[PDB]
């Protein structure tokens, strides 16, 4: 291991993801820039929740149309990341809107009772980001870039 910038995206993204399924607010430390992850996961609840709410319809039909059920359809989900979200522009709003839908694609798992996908969602969702845009988010100052974005 020792990527510093995987570590703290898989983390931040797992706690958002994890507590938007169940509700509760993960309470165990942080890890590494705990404040730049704390003030990141505040960041990404704020703006995250926000997208959720505002393109509800959006984020509705998207997940009807992925019509996921099982480890096998969110193992698959990462080729459609690949081509929806690294195929793309490189900015942090399209990067709130991956993370946001990803929470959204995890309240789903909770419904339908699949809650053991969260994790493996958060990991895949973390690959795609930090493994297509790595060179952009060096350059952004990943988190602190992100926190400072959204003032
Ligand atoms: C987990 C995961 C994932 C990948 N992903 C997906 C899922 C395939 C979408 C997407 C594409 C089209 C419609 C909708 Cl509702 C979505 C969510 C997406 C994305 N979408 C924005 C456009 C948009 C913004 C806000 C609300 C709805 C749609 C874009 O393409 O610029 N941006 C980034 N990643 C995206």
């Amino acid at each position: 291991s020792e990527d510093e910038l995987y570590r703290q995206s898989l983390e931040i993204i797992s706690r958002y993801l994890r507590e938007q399924a169940t509700g509760a607010k993960d309470t165990k430390p942080m890890g590494r820039s705990g404040a730049t992850s704390r003030k990141a996961l505040e960041t990404l609840r704020r703006v995250g929740d926000g997208v959720q709410r505002n393109h509800e319809t959006a984020f509705q039909g998207m997940l009807r149309k992925l019509d996921i059920k099982n480890e096998d359809d969110v193992k698959s989900l990462s080729r459609v990341m690949i081509h929806v979200f690294s195929d793309g522009v490189t900015n942090w709003g399209r990067i709130v809107t991956l993370i946001s839908f990803g929470a959204f694609v995890a309240k789903h798992l909770k419904t339908i009772n699949q809650e053991s996908c969260i994790e493996p969602l958060a990991e895949s969702i973390t690959d795609v980001l930090v493994r297509t845009k790595r060179d952009w988010l060096v350059k952004q100052r990943g988190w602190d870039g992100f926190v400072e974005f959204f003032h």
